[PDB]
């Protein structure tokens, strides 16, 4: 399972009411151009070791699902909040941009989440149809993406060489494609520092929308391997320029392919997390590390300390250990009462802002206890909190708040 | 120059049981604690540490305080102590108390974690387990890895076929060994939370134990030092005679280029801002200046700031800290949530509790800063942990004012 240094954002556009209209209808036409934005900002991100893939395009050919109002403010919560009740529930992504006509505030020609990637609301941005230029278009759209990633301006002695870079202050009349110094850092410092886990995965042909193309490092349809250009291609399975493997080579992509053969059968391929992860192995016969499978969520696990959730085995446990360190454990149930006082750091969900109570039975499932026995400060009901991201030291979706019962979204609800 | 190691300035008080137990010679307890100092640094140099014994203290009139057998108790008693006490009469980075009276569950020793340089918790108790030093000092050597974010060896960390440092528990015939874990966590601790109070190196004239041939602390009587000839790299001194070579001129400090001198100009301290005067060498100079600095109050940065102690503190300066690219200063209005006295918004502390800002010393307390993110608008966001109520603060000499300044919570 070798480490892809590159990560992927599995973009989704949507395009609104108002852009439609600027087009006469054409709805292929808007396709077209929306394929050829992607590939433009997969082309900019590659200096960042980062790839975007188109995965879904939807059109408000019918009517805005939102109100696109001119103030950006509003509208960008408002894309924020569909993207997260509407879109998500429908498709996987992990990155969804909102291309529009209408005229912003500001002037306001583009707006987003700062170091977003991946969250289920955030992980979003608007832009807007500043140009016909394509190559401009792009250039905010990867604008936008790198606030996401948490890419802020370039200020002082930041430089790309002798052109307008991406994060510049404001946008050029003849743009360029480069991103800029502080920009390579400020993202990787975001991956190292944030971990995105969800742009990890290298995106299935089937899975991109853009008509697949060769050259662009993706492997898509019809293409049997993809390397980017001849002039930087490292694969030697694959011609570069017609994306067609080379002569003795049964393949030149995946875990499972080896010097540019199929790997042994047997071959673990991706390590197992946890007990509920069953490992994953090379079938001999293909060229890619086999789908992945877990347990049934809500099996026991670790002899029934705790039922199973998304591959991981959360227990109380293991949650002090990371937050307080070694030999630091689950607290008295008594602790746990302190949820219900709805303050600062006691409570259960938060919904979009205020910070709701625990049931009392429910207590088990926000800000967590645990027993510190650090000599000179020991602490019965030990607990953490910042508001550098008032997660941490949450109960995680998953853990076991009694026999037969899991915390799911605050609350302590039932197994089954 | 930058130096590897770093240096604990331990300081050790006696306590009576001891000294009835050695019938009140002290002439002979001092002889021992120096020795035990000198296992404690052997010990720790694996851990690229020093101790050096800055300080000795023998209660053998009164008991300073009530040594109770709760070693926790006793713990937090010798803490306050030590800073509310020990600390104000004396410079140290850490301190023991070497009891003689038994403590409760059975406890020989007794640390805070990761404590290293905190004015109160920045202490250890180690027990007269044994007449043997060796044994005594590796529980020394002990409750200081705790100090420092140590943790007992897991299961299977290890250090040969000898009984190591951190272990579980003690052997009848320990050794002077530290594990690797212990390396990698003690560094960590150092790494991340970086103790301030251990990088100065010991003067010659700090230390109070005779002073040592070959145990890596330059001292009294001393040309240089490094440790024994087996280990001693510099080519500039004999490490047994501790006198320099044949025509070698220096040996230590940071003015000294293999076994001769530096020149004039030639920088020498780091300089934090503009309110540190560098300071250079000029040849003649075996070492370095004393670190000038600049009359605290001296405008400094476009007159944004009054200098302190070697920096220029600005409020905006320490927005981006906590926060971040794009987030300044905020309006003074929000700092207005520090005369709310709660959880966050106080300008001080008087005894674990908290005192809301005058309206006066309002810019002294909670720090408060402009966050414009789209999406996550806050005017007045702060920095609040329960990991350290003080991450957050305004920094202890901050331009609150055309003319005015905050000390220990106020705009003066
Ligand atoms: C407050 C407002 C003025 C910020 C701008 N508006 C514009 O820059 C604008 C409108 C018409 C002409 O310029 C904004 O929308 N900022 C956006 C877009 C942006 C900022 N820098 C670049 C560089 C390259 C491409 C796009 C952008 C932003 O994302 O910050
Ligand atoms: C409650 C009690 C059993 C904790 C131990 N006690 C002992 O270690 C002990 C009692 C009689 C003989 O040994 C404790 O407080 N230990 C201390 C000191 C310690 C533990 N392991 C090592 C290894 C090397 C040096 C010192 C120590 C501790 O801090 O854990
Ligand atoms: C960016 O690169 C240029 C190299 O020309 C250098 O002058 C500039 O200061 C660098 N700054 C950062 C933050 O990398
Ligand atoms: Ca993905
Ligand atoms: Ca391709
Ligand atoms: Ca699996
Ligand atoms: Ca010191
Ligand atoms: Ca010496
Ligand atoms: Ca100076
Ligand atoms: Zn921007
Ligand atoms: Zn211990």
């Amino acid at each position: 399972q070798k480490y892809n240094p590159f990560r992927y954002v599995e973009l989704f556009i949507v395009v609104d009411q108002g852009m439609v209209t600027k087009n006469n209808g054409d709805l292929d036409k808007i396709k077209a151009r929306m394929y050829e934005l992607a590939n433009i900002v997969n082309e900019i991100l590659r200096y960042l070791y980062m790839h975007a893939a188109l995965v879904g395009l939807e059109i408000w050919s019918n009517g805005d699902k939102i109100t696109v109002k001119p103030d950006v403010d509003y509208t960008l919560n408002s894309f924020a909040e569909w993207r997260k009740t509407d879109l998500l529930t429908r498709k996987k992504h992990d990155n969804a941009q909102l291309l529009t006509a209408i005229d912003f505030n500001g002037p306001t020609i583009g707006y987003a989440y700062i170091g977003s990637m991946c969250h289920p609301k955030r992980s979003v941005a608007i832009v807007e149809d500043y140009s016909p230029i394509n190559l401009v278009v792009a250039v905010i759209m990867a604008h936008e993406m790198g606030h996401n990633l948490g890419i802020h301006h370039d200020t002082d002695f930041c430089s790309c060489g002798d052109y307008p870079c991406i994060m510049g202050p404001t946008i050029s009349n003849e743009p360029s494609k480069f991103f800029s110094n502080c920009s390579y850092i400020q993202c990787w410092d975001f991956i190292m520092k944030e971990n995105p886990q969800c742009i990890l995965n290298e995106p299935l042909g089937t899975d991109i929308v853009s008509p697949p193309v060769c050259g662009n490092e993706l492997l898509e349809v019809g293409e049997e391997c993809d390397c980017g250009t001849p002039e930087n291609c490292q694969n030697e399975c694959c011609d570069a320029a017609t994306c067609k493997l080379k002569s003795g080579s049964q393949c030149g992509h995946g875990d499972c392919c080896e010097q540019c053969k199929f790997s042994k059968s047997g071959t673990e391929c991706r390590a197992s997390m946890s007990e509920c992860d069953p490992a994953e192995h090379c079938t001999g016969q293909s060229s890619e590390c086999p789908a992945d499978v877990f347990h049934k969520n809500g099996q026991p696990c670790l002899d029934n300390y705790g039922y199973c959730y998304n591959g991981n085995c959360p227990i109380m446990y293991h949650q002090c250990y990371a937050l307080f360190g070694a030999d630091v454990y689950e607290a008295e149930d008594s602790c746990f009462k302190d949820n219900q006082k709805g303050n600062y750091y006691g409570y259960c969900r938060k919904e979009n802002g205020k910070k709701i109570p625990c049931a009392p039975e429910d207590v088990k499932c926000g800000r967590l206890y645990c027993k510190d026995n650090s000599p000179g400060q020991n602490n019965p009901c030990k607990m953490f909190y910042s508001n550098d991201d008032e997660h941490k030291g949450m109960v995680l979706p998953g853990t076991k708040c009694a026999d037969g019962k899991v915390c799911s979204n605050g609350h302590c609800v039932d197994v089954a």
